[PDB]
């Protein structure tokens, strides 16, 4: 039984709590949007391997968090999160991978870039330039909506793919 720690980061807003819950839930519960950051558990199956996925959705830049360099520390790979409607979101990028490398000493560490909200038709984001972003960082890109559920698992899936290509 392998585990695999995951970091969710991204700007405010951008849907990182909303990626997170759409990934975790079970639906026992309704609907449930969280506020503090938190780490949630799930099980998938990559590949033939079952595999607990712990899962932190930390809060942005914007609030405090005594930890954040901790998460990192223990984080093994990383969503980078922004939205296809706020273009700072997507500058951001730069920032949190920065923080990420950093912490972490390194530029080959496990990311995915992710562009959330992909349902709304008010696309300011290009789906080149976002790819090219990717392309520069030699990470995967993957295209989400956590109000459609559409990418949500292909990106977390993504994600532990590639921290099993690094570890070898
Ligand atoms: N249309 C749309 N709205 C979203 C999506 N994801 C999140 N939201 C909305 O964005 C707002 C903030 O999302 P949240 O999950 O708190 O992002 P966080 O600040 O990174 O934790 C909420 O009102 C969500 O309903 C999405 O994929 N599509
Ligand atoms: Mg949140």
């Amino acid at each position: 039984m392998t585990e695999y720690k995951l970091v969710v980061v991204g700007a405010g807003g951008v849907g990182k709590s909303a990626l997170t819950i759409q990934l975790i839930q079970n639906h026992f519960v309704d609907e449930y949007e969280p506020t503090i950051e938190d780490s949630y558990r799930k099980q998938v199956v990559i590949d033939g391997e079952t595999c607990l996925l712990d899962i932190l959705d930390t809060a942005g830049q914007e609030e405090y968090s005594a930890m954040r360099d901790q998460y990192m520390r223990t984080g093994e790979g990383f969503l980078c999160v922004f939205a296809i409607n706020n273009t700072k979101s997507f500058e951001d990028i730069h920032h949190y991978r920065e923080q990420i490398k950093r912490v972490k000493d390194s530029e080959d560490v496990p990311m995915v870039l992710v562009g959330n909200k992909c349902d709304l038709p008010s696309r300011t984001v290009d789906t080149k330039q976002a790819q090219d972003l990717a392309r520069s960082y030699g990470i995967p890109f993957i295209e989400t909506s956590a109000k459609t559920r559409q990418g949500v698992d292909d990106a977390f899936y993504t994600l532990v793919r590639e921290i099993r290509k690094h570890k070898e």
